[PDB]
């Protein structure tokens, strides 16, 4: 018969879950599908405590032996963070993917329905466990771990340039391509199903006379961690260095990120914090905040760094 | 004969530990390109390249552009902030004559360093006669990409620039310029910005937008007394109701607010539900430089958004 | 008043069999952007298209810009050859009022089918002022792209239309144009050539290169009277000991001989100690549409080689 | 101790000099011998105990099926050697993409195939090749790159042989998979792995071609407008058994290639439907003749089309492998 498919809708301009089902009826020819609205929210004004509420939700219907996989609705804006932060802590491999919409569902040849569809049928083939966490948009099957919102306005904005896609889907068929080489989901030592508050984690961008006084704005609300937006592979102005100096003092985790958008910064012993390897600014505040919740010690977390 | 090019040098690996002059006799074969003078601006690491040794970078090519015996520039410049230096000079600079950033993503002293390679095309596009009216260009990779466009893409790799929906303006093959495209936005001489009599400019800061970001940082940047506020934002340029209270607290003592995009590429257009103004498709620190420039001239913000639309 | 533009159908998947005023009433937005007329011009999917009909397409285009009660044309297209017709109409099509090429990757009743949005957009940028002398255009999925640059990159993604090198000349996002370059080559009314009194074309084939790649295929189109051959390389047009028996065969019977590449982009340069001209930039299927123009003008390779450094 | 890596060279612009340093084109390929190129680059010597064997010295347009496969067989032969760890193969760049994927194919060994190629002479200023090589050896040598396939390393990206292309005539940076992505890339002298493929490869292909003499003949033919018909009759009647179609969009065929497709399999020749424009997905269509390529490019279609000739005359077997390799 028919996967059974639970459709948790959060927000989001692809939308009431159940008026998205009933507007693409196709769906129940791919699944069994079960609406059920997790919120209604901008993804822009997603938050941390939220997302945890929204892992917790999902580790609880993989656990169902009625559900074979979940498909989230979400906004486009921050499905990356959201997508990334339960790649590490959902402790399934049945498939988890997340839907958005670059255009609104009333627009002209909106993309709401059919990314919705191919979300399903990613969801409900047999083929799609043990995959991670997936965001599906634009026939493109990416992983939490590398894909990113890469351009403010596009159809096809969700790009991992330098690590592709893990599959497409053309023709109503699943075109799988690759396997990350990235630990997640049942491999990841992450378990918060008995969290419920997360670290402060603050991002800063670097930039031709960044302020040292950010870095001090940080430190005086209390952040546990930096996320440093860095120029080029994570370099860092005199100011910057202080900033950073006097952060790590006060036991601040600071991660020396990249503005550019792609690529590895590489560990670097003449420079302060530790490096976040191929993730984004973005990216890496997910992953040290749940370090965080483990551990304060900067071997491990730089490991995390590099295997999650 | 051949054209008379300045080679510039502010600092980066490209030399920056060695002098203008190590990198000319490093390289004999740009005085087959051109006659080359090598002039020390500077010699800094360029996440240490600040607005204030900007602003002289673009006086004193201004000076150079403007002799009779000077038909280029050659800027030698650190990768990590060209991008801002080279669009800066974009919009000061009042000559058609070329003015070429260069970079090495690799140090002088690497097996197979670009530098070399990546300063011979630069000179052979700076004293090219094509060349001319062209705006301000930055030179790697065999690539010739727009100030306005091109930006460092990629931490680590010798192909990291490139201006993914806008194309390069040219490409160097076989000791030959391929020009492709023309920009179609204002620059150096029709550029209503001139900043040659100025001493300092405006300060502007870069907050980024993510899931739970905080006001406080927007109750620090009007504290310390910002004039504007880029928004490097989720999407196109969305705020949290968190960054809307910090954007509307930073308007209501004066602060002028972009609205930018942490994604990388593409437009970030108008919306009446949101505060601020709109960065057009230029990124975060783009968006900085053109908003220092544009409060030097005025503070009427329908005023800096048309700069945004056209520059 | 709203611009005149004229929806000139030929086929395609995005009325896919279906007329084109079944077409422009399923956007019926276009009639609020221009006054629009739907012209049936043919009804076949593009792998279909052929030169004699381009050529057609060409003349009725040209009778249609001639015309002041036309301010520009939208030509619907299949996805899979229309920049072949596109770079043909670039190089024939005597006018600055814009020509816009606009196709679907979905089929019209699929779900989420891009090609009312596709319409839409191609209306507005036809209808533009701005879009005005910028040679013929194509435009998918916000995108609009030069016909000398942009090509089908991907077998059967909405996003396929791409020119990885030269970028697109404009975007169309939120209901207005961004025009961001305009192309460095010659086009439309500074073009030399001219097909208005013409009824047939010259001969072309494509042979593509690979390893084993065979003597007998350069044979066989000279047997069948090719006036030109253009070999999709190995790399930069490197040719094998077999492509090049059979490349000196076919230049002293007289074929024009150009080498483009296989690979998808970027520069073969000159090589004198190669066979036959060199495609610059230009790729197998749009190197083909200019080597068949410039037969219609001359068949001196010299002059042929100039054609294809500035088309 | 160090790995012990063969660098196994073919030829190509790695191994091209010129009479200057400025000329990027006009130089001449396959004409340096192995040990100049180990000897320009001596710290390879701390990553690896390398050998260099000269299997050949070619341009790699000149490259042909049969020499392959003898690439091929004397790849499994070191390979099957105990003081072998790995091997880089040099090879020219313009059909590095062909020769890799065969390899990908019928290596029967999960320690590391590299090949490694350069887009500037030797002699160049800047040359990418001293570079190159030393990131081919640092991968072939480490342990953790065993049992990922036959790998292209160039301008710091590791690529898997069936998804890398050349996608650009004459840069650095032209080897590229758009849609799949690196397997890894080379940054401070450190190797970070980032994709597995979920394709069949090397120990777990079923192709083997170490008894072989000779491969199935194959062409490939264009697509595009006023295609004609007389190019399939051509290959029809030169023998081909195979025929890859570079097809207009998602393999679309005109009505002359539809005459000359069926003329074609009439004739018993498999005719696999794939594309020109470079990326993504031919899909099944039964209302067109033959099988399809999936994601294969016409190049890579071609090497798989000629293995499984080797084997099977199925039709059902092959579409299986074009969705399985
Ligand atoms: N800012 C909105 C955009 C619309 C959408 O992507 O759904 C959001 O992320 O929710
Ligand atoms: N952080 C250094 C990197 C070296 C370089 O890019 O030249 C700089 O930007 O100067
Ligand atoms: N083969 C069809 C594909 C569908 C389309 O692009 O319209 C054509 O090019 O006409
Ligand atoms: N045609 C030459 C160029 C080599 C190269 O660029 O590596 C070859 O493939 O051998």
């Amino acid at each position: 018969k028919l996967p059974n498919i639970v459709i948790l809708a959060t927000g989001g301009t692809i939308a009431g879950v159940d008026t998205l089902i009933n507007a693409v009826p196709e769906v129940k020819k791919l699944a069994n599908v079960k609406g059920e609205q997790f919120s209604n929210m901008a993804s822009e004004n997603m938050t941390g405590d939220v997302v945890l509420k929204l892992s917790q939700r999902v580790n609880e219907l993989l656990a169902r032996d009625d559900v074979d996989g979940v498909v989230i609705t979400h906004g486009t804006d921050t499905v990356e963070e959201s997508a990334y932060f339960l790649h590490l802590t959902v402790k399934s491999d049945k498939p988890v993917v997340f839907v958005a919409a670059m255009r609104p569902a009333t627009a002209i040849s909106a993309d709401g329905p059919m990314n919705l569809l191919e979300a399903v049928r990613v969801a409900g083939d047999k083929q799609s466990r043990g995959r991670g966490v997936m965001v599906v948009l634009n026939d493109r099957i990416g992983s939490a771990r590398y894909i990113t919102k890469t351009n403010a306005s596009t159809l096809d904005t969700f790009k991992a340039n330098e690590e592709g896609y893990l599959g497409v889907i053309i023709g109503n068929r699943i075109y799988y391509q690759n396997r990350i080489d990235k630990l997640h989901t049942t491999r990841s030592v992450f378990d918060v199903r008995g969290l419920t508050s997360l670290p402060k984690v603050d991002i800063l961008y670097g930039y031709q006379d960044d302020p040292e006084y950010l870095y001090d704005a940080a430190i005086q609300h209390g952040v546990k961690g930096i996320v440093y937006a860095g120029m080029g592979a994570g370099s860092v102005s005199v100011r910057g260095i202080a900033g950073m100096r006097k952060a790590m003092e006060k036991g601040v985790v600071v991660i020396r990120s990249t503005r550019t958008g792609n690529g590895i910064v590489p560990p670097d012993e003449e420079l302060p914090g530790l490096v976040s390897d191929s993730l984004n600014p973005a990216h890496a505040r997910i992953l040290l905040m749940l370090a965080l919740t483990r551990t304060s010690d900067p071997k491990v977390i730089q490991e995390y760094f590099h295997t999650y």
